């Protein structure tokens, strides 16, 4: 509608994707979670996990709000992620560059809150010795930010799901927990958060 | 012809493609159908089936419609993809991205119905495990929109085709059915559609 | 030079690549040919031959014209593809993208006269089961135009080429035929050109 | 914030990040340093070693300094490294391109000081025909810039590390060792540095 | 420096890349040498050799001088190639595209002599099948202009280099010889000058 297109001109103007959007020394905050829809092979001499995974990642963009009477009708929109600042977080296991299954697009509602739900196809480094046992093989994912510290970017731990896994492949799913944490690195004055994800797994007999 | 590049530069004129066609709440009709080309390989271990398919959209974009009078002898022209909006339509089952084999241009007509029929080699997920039997396996293909729920974007369906499947491959065919179907979802308020091909086949011999 | 420099700065100008270049509804002639240079490879199992073939267009965009006289010495430009408009033209059997071995560039000459010969490596659809037999397999190739009948694309055929095939391969070409075609499809008032080229080939052991 | 992104407006203007920040006979200094993290594979055949390693490198740029009061708050900023002028750093050894792990940032502070740390994956060419033995195969990785000598570029070294390699690959780290070195090319009249890495390792049992 | 960011603005300024920079009907002499650094693999089933190659390209281009007491200290510069004219040189031989391995960069002194030196990763058609005997196999690699003839690009030939090639590969090199010559061509008027590069090889014992 003509609303949209005058909505979508005003959210652009003044907005620069690289500037994480602080508001006087207080952090984004930023609600990470993760579904493992599939456990595509592994690969026990080169000890590497081939998987699909869910990521959930949402935060408030301040920049990003609009007046809803102004644009009556328009209560979100759907809008390309490279057009507005995300999260640098990585998965610190990870040996080759993720593929993107979904299209590259995130919901913004008219208080500024976005939701970014990529599904990835990702090969990992992994102790998988124990896979074909009784008690599996069990492998930690670590995901973080990149460049910002806990006062910059405050990650923040959401429920895991477990209801989404496919149950025809040739390994089943033992347990899954998560974990938030907070340490101190070399490099830098200030501590750095991440949230890892602790997946049990074995081969069907 | 002078006529058409005339009217190549008022199209483009005030239009985002990243903002969808409404109109004062009326949500966009989108026609969705698919063609099954061939089956280019199975493989039994990792669970997973290699196509090409053929898709078949068509929608109406109040935006991209002329006057015939002004622009005398321009029934029909011919657009980059890349242009327009388009449905960001995904497979649910996917577990590589699409590789598109035809050229990224859509037809677009005076009263502004677009059609772009994108040919696509995929690879996506199912149990195969009686592919080799009389009764075969069945695959379900699930399409619908990743951001855009059921009053912006009303998906349709409309009638499959067996006819262009290749006759020479080392699978036969033995059955496509189709379903529209439509849901709420945890997330969200509003209601998603979604269009499953349903695709039973085996192994030749 | 600075003749060539002023040239290239005028044929930009208000041009639009995007737009098949008719004029008053005399559609534009395309000659279309192939030279096979190499068959790389035959997969039995799958029903796929990759080849090497040098495909050979050239048309008149009547905007590319200049007088000779006010740029002494110009009789032709080396221009790159993505600036012109070019014929979308699809090889119909085609199960991947073309992989372009050659610069990007075109000729073009005073009158108008485009020349684009990219040297493709494409695999592709057929049925290769009597490829190791005497009489051989036989393989359609089939071009045409994905967006544009015959009325604004008129679609021709030039001799085809054998002299710059690879001796050393392990395949031997037993024939080459073509055969310009025109049909009329279920979707569409206007017929459709096509050219497609007939290769005989077997295996030399 | 408001502070960066009017401190972003002004880093990039009047930028070119094509132009090394040498000032009137200064080098720009670059310290240069490794952590093997892991290795992947050892190709005997094809003389191939697989390795993910995390490069660390930081300079200063003076043209990306700011006044602490002007922009109070701001530290430092993370920024894509394609709009700063970086480090033409290569691996000699390299028989194929990089795969860059890492989000492609880097973080700058007020008196001009960057860090960019990336972590890749690369394969490279090496003499491997003593790695399965007590001894074990032993590795030059030489890095090097490519267009900047001396007096431009002083490339210096910082301390190695072996505390993240992953010690569940089937290859164990016997030992690593580094030197900066100088030399004369025919090419050129100046001299250009380089710093070569020397790793020693060998298979399991 | 200060110098150096104007200098980069004035050799911008008016230049166009896709315009070859001939002077009054005078070619741009182009100088191409090669060293063979590594023969990585032979495919003696396809007819395919792997190799690694180190090109090296220079030129004289007039708008790329400057007085050199107007930028007092500035000899040469280091530029991406992709913002100057290169020569469209092409391996004849070649069935996939080239991975170039080192930076895209170009040195530029202040007369306007262009050095461009790319290493590339590349795999070309060749008859191998003396490979493992005492006189071994014998390949051509032919490099030319895809768009540029005699007049307008005089392609002149430099000494070959052998002290490049790595020792410890399963391959030596029995011979190599290089020769300039210049043909007409089916398309067009003007001849075509091309070097080619004849390499001799054997697998060790
Ligand atoms: C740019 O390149 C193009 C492509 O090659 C080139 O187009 C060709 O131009 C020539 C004109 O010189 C065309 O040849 C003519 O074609 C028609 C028949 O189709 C004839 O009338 C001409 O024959 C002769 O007729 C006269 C008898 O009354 C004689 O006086 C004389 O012998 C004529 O030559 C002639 O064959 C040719 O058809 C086109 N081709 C295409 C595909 O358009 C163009 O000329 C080039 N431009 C420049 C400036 O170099
Ligand atoms: C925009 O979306 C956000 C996130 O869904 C909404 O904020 C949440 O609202 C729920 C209502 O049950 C609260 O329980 C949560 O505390 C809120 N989440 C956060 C992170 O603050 C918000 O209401 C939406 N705004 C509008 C105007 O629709
Ligand atoms: C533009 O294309 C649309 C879709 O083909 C045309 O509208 C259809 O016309 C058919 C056949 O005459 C009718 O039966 C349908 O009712 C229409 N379908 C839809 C989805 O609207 C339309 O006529 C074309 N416009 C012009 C100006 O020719
Ligand atoms: C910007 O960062 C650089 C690098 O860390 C700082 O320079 C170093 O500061 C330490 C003290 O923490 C000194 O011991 C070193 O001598 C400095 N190193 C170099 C290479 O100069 C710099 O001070 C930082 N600037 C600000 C304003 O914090
Ligand atoms: C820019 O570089 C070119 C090429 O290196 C220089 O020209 C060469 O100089 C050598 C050494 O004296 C001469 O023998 C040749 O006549 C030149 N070679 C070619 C291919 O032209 C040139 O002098 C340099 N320009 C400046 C100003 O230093
Ligand atoms: C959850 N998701 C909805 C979430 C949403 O709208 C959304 C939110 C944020 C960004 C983009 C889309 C929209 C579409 C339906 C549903 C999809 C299905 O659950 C799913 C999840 C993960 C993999 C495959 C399928
Ligand atoms: C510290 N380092 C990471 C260190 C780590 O544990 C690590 C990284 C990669 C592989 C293995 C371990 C943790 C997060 C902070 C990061 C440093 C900062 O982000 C940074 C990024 C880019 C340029 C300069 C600085
Ligand atoms: C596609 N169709 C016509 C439809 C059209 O013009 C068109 C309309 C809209 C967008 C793009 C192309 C064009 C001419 C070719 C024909 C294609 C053939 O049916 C086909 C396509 C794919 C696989 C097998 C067969
Ligand atoms: C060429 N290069 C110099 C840089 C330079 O002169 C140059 C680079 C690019 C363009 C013009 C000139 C730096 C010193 C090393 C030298 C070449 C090295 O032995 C090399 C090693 C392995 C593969 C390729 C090249
Ligand atoms: C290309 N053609 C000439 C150039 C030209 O007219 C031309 C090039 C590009 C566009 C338009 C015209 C000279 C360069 C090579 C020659 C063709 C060679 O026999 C060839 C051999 C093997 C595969 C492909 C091509």
């Amino acid at each position: 509608g003509e609303f949209q297109r005058k909505l979508y001109k005003e959210l652009v103007k003044n907005y620069n994707p690289d500037v994480i959007p602080t508001q006087r020394d207080r952090p984004v905050t930023v609600y990470f979670s993760l579904s493992l829809l599939q456990i595509m092979d592994v690969d026990e001499k080169n000890q590497v996990v081939d998987v699909v995974i869910w990521l959930q990642m949402s935060w408030t963009d301040h920049y990003l709000q609009w007046n809803v009477s102004e644009y009556p009708g328009v209560k979100q929109v759907s809008v390309p992620i490279s057009s507005l600042w995300k999260p640098d977080i990585l998965l610190y296991n990870a040996i080759e560059r993720p593929e993107v299954l979904t299209p590259q697009l995130a919901l913004v509602n008219s208080s500024g809150h976005v939701q970014y739900l990529p599904s990835i196809r990702q090969r990992f480094s992994c102790d998988v010795s124990g896979v074909d046992t009784e008690s599996g093989a069990t492998c930690k994912l670590k995901f973080g930010s990149w460049t910002h510290h806990s006062r910059e970017l405050d990650l923040q731990m959401q429920e895991a799901d477990i209801s989404g896994y496919i149950p025809y492949s040739r390994f089943e799913l033992v347990g899954v927990t998560q974990k938030r944490s907070e340490r101190f690195y070399e490099c830098c004055k200030e501590p750095y958060p991440d949230v890892t994800f602790t997946v049990t797994f074995r081969k069907k007999g």
